[PDB]
C-alpha cells in the first residue's frame, strides 16, 4: 500500500501533545538537538508509541478516583476508558497523560457513582485544578497523581486540560518520572534527532493558554494528531528510513520547501534559523518519494 499524508492545511491540524489547534510550524532552537516526547508518537507505518492514543480528548487528560482529601487531592488514575490501570502494562504510563514538566491547568469534574434517595440522577461537582508533573507526587505509572484545587473520596473524576497554570517549571522537553525518582521510565518512544549537519527539527507548534502570569508558552509536537490518526488507519509499509515530503501551494502546484519525514515519525529541514515558518494558508505537505539519510535537503 502506498504511503500518504492526509490532505490538511495548517488551520486543520491539531497538536498531538496538548488538545489545541496548531498555530505555526517552527524550526527547533539551537539548544534543542534531541527530544523524546511521548505523546504524538507514531511510526510512518502506523504503530503508536509512548503514551500516544488516538483521541484528542485523551491528550493530557485523565480519569480516576479520588482516594484522599488532604486543597490537595490524591487521585488513583485509570485508563481513559475507565478500566483499571495495570502498572505491569508495557507502556510508560496510562495513554494520554502529560509528557512534559509543568503545572497543567484544567478542570476536575466528578459525577457520583450512585443516585441519592429521591434523585433520578447523580450529584455533580467540579473545580479548577492544577496537576504538577515535575514533582514526586506525579506517579501515573504507579497509578497515582496529586492535584490542587470539595471533592468526594471514592467517586470518579475526569480531568479536562485547558492550559498551564503559569510557566513555572514548564520544560516541554523534559519527560516526567512517570513512576517517580526510584524507577526508570519504561517502554518509552525513542529519542529523535537530526543526524545530517545543518538540519534541525521541524515542529508543529501551539501557544498554550495560561491561567495567570506572564508568558506565551509553546508546545511543539513532532506529528499533528491527524497524521498519527492517518498513519494508524493506512498502515502503509515504510520502504526506507526517510520519506521526502514537499510543502505544496495547491493553486500553483509548486513546492515551497522540502523536508525529511523519518520512519520513526518526525521531520527535519535544512535551516540555519529557529523561527516560525511563514507559509500560505492553503498549503500542505505531500509525500514525494522514499530517500535515505544521505539525501541533502534544499535550504528553506
Amino acid at each position: 500500500k502506498p504511503f500518504t499524508l492526509p490532505i490538511l492545511t495548517l488551520g486543520e491540524l491539531s497538536n498531538s501533545r496538548f488538545p489545541v489547534s496548531i498555530d505555526q510550524m517552527y524550526t527547533s532552537p539551537n539548544e534543542v538537538i534531541s527530544v523524546q516526547c511521548q505523546n504524538g508518537r507514531c511510526t510512518l507505518d502506523g504503530e503508536l508509541q509512548g503514551t500516544t492514543q488516538l483521541q484528542v480528548s485523551g491528550i493530557c487528560a485523565f480519569k480516576g478516583e479520588v482516594t484522599a482529601h488532604l486543597t490537595l487531592y490524591n487521585i488513583t488514575i485509570t485508563n481513559l476508558n475507565g478500566s483499571p490501570f495495570d502498572p505491569s502494562e508495557d507502556i510508560p504510563a496510562p495513554l494520554g497523560v502529560p509528557d512534559f514538566q509543568g503545572r497543567v491547568f484544567g478542570v476536575i469534574t466528578q459525577r457520583d457513582k450512585q443516585n441519592a434517595a429521591g434523585q433520578s440522577q447523580p450529584a455533580n461537582r467540579g473545580h479548577d485544578a492544577v496537576v504538577p508533573t515535575y514533582t514526586a507526587q506525579y506517579t501515573p505509572k504507579l497509578g497515582q497523581v496529586q492535584i490542587g484545587t470539595d471533592l468526594k473520596v471514592n467517586q470518579p473524576v475526569k480531568f479536562t486540560p485547558v492550559g498551564l497554570n503559569d510557566t513555572e517549571h514548564f520544560n516541554q522537553w523534559v519527560v516526567p518520572r512517570y513512576a517517580g525518582a526510584l524507577n526508570l521510565n519504561t517502554n518509552l518512544a525513542p529519542s529523535v534527532a537530526p543526524v545530517f549537519p545543518g538540519e534541525r527539527l521541524l515542529f508543529f507548534r501551539s501557544y498554550l493558554p495560561l491561567k495567570g502570569g506572564y508568558g506565551n508558552p509553546a508546545i511543539d509536537c513532532l506529528l499533528p494528531q491527524e497524521w498519527v490518526q492517518h498513519f494508524y488507519q493506512e498502515a502503509a509499509p515504510s520502504m526506507s528510513e526517510v520519506a521526502l515530503v514537499r510543502y505544496i501551494n495547491p493553486d500553483t502546484g509548486r513546492a515551497l520547501f522540502e523536508a525529511k519525514l523519518h520512519r520513526a515519525g518526525f521531520m527535519t529541514v535544512s535551516s540555519n534559523t529557529s523561527a516560525p515558518v511563514v507559509v500560505p494558508a492553503n498549503g500542505y505537505f505531500r509525500f514525494d518519494s522514499w530517500v535515505n539519510q544521505f539525501y541533502s535537503l534544499a535550504p528553506m
